[PDB]
């Protein structure tokens, strides 16, 4: 159903790059080194299936980004509480989000770039660098992913 535009984010996506102030969150074995499979908008929430690399196999997990009164802002409960923000989106090609993670009085920032088509994996790296700079992360805090990293 139409949901103010959110429905166009549904379907298959592919993770291209991660960034964080805390490198251990996104480097090998990190809590936020997880990849998108697909999303579906329902009731104004974003429901997603993610893939968690287990070094060999991968596990598929379902999560709900709960809508809030602020648009583009969602609650996501995963390794603590996350305030999730949709930063820059073209539903036909790419999506950039970032999260403020809260885990036992510690906070971290994590950003994520996904695309519809991996042939476009270079095209939005500059856009991702720019969003990262806007939220206070530097280019050396970005991890670019490849087929060898993904599930």
């Amino acid at each position: 159903e139409p949901q103010g535009g959110l429905e166009e984010l549904s379907g298959r996506w592919h993770s291209v790059a991660l960034a964080s102030n805390k490198s251990d969150l996104i480097k090998p074995w990190g809590h936020f080194r997880v990849f998108i499979h697909s999303m579906s908008a329902k009731d104004g929430n974003l429901h997603g299936d993610i893939l968690i690399p287990q070094d060999g196999q991968c596990e598929k997990v379902s999560l709900t980004a709960f809508k809030t009164a602020t648009s583009n802002k969602f609650d996501l409960e995963y390794w603590g509480h996350n305030d999730l923000y949709l930063a820059e989106v073209d539903p036909k090609s790419y999506l950039i989000l970032y999260m403020i993670n809260q885990y036992n009085d510690d906070t971290s920032l994590v950003a994520h770039l996904m695309v519809r088509d991996l042939s476009r994996q270079q095209d939005f790296l500059p856009a991702f660098e720019s969003v990262c700079e806007d939220i206070g992360l530097h280019k050396d805090q970005i991890v670019v992913l490849s087929d060898d990293d993904r599930c």
